[PDB]
């Protein structure tokens, strides 16, 4: 039909945001919203496996990866389902999120409902880095803020 | 086979806590955990429709009610799917949560994954209060804490 989701991001520092998700039937998922309190530049942005905030962002576990692939950018065939690339903040610390993705979903096997959205300290190298870390996390560094993706009206 | 979920309760007051959920296939959902910071006595405990924390606990919307029934206690035939009745806090303000429910699920149309768990200021009257409000909320009153229900390991 039309599915909607929302995620409120919070962490140990000043990073916070609200992210919206809409999927018309089997179409792409449109991701939108704003994140504040970021350092100027690119920040890694992924859906992680577990909607578990019991030990902050660390209990979210790894990138959502039901097809057991290596980390990539959203545009790569080799990617985690959860790989949404980078969001960009300017001098004011504000990122405007605008992403269309056909691998994440708001129902079925690839559903991100009840999973965690995380925004990272550093840029996601999109799996192009020459180490194991790139093939797992895109060398995106620490988890600044996260939240559980919920069903929205 | 065995599905697990977890919920971290937060609000504006001192009311915190972690609720765990386990379901084996199409069996009962077992709810367990502790809630701290509560006033002595019974507090309404429900699953609300929306995993939306944009306006704190109030964006969760009403009781998860896919069968379009009136409010009730968990033991009642005429109830909301979300209606998990009352938790009990001692002198110390700690409620030990232990519930077995047959209407909630962690998959399918009755799934609470991506929905919001809410603990209330007042006792839930199980839809017996004889005002219309009883048939909606059991006059459980305001929402002290909530969290989005997430997929756990
Ligand atoms: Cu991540
Ligand atoms: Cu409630
Ligand atoms: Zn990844
Ligand atoms: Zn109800």
């Amino acid at each position: 039909m039309e599915m909607k989701a929302v995620c409120v991001l919070k962490g140990q520092g000043p990073v916070e945001g609200t992210i919206h998700f809409v999927q018309k039937g089997s179409g792409p998922v449109v991701v939108s919203g704003t994140i504040t309190g970021l350092t100027k530049g690119e920040h890694g942005f992924h859906v992680h496996q577990f909607g578990d905030n019991t030990q902050g962002c660390t209990s979210a576990g790894p990138h959502f990866n039901p097809l057991s692939k290596k980390h990539g950018g959203p545009k790569d065939q080799e990617r985690h389902v959860g790989d949404l690339g980078n969001v960009t903040a300017g001098k004011d610390g504000v990122a405007i999120v605008s992403i269309e993705d056909s691998l994440i979903a708001l129902s079925g096997d690839y559903s991100i409902i009840g999973r965690t959205l995380v925004v990272h300290e550093k840029r996601d190298d999109l799996g192009k880095g020459d180490n194991e870390e790139s093939t797992q996390t895109g060398n995106a560094g620490s988890r600044l803020a996260c939240g559980v993706i919920g069903i929205a009206q």
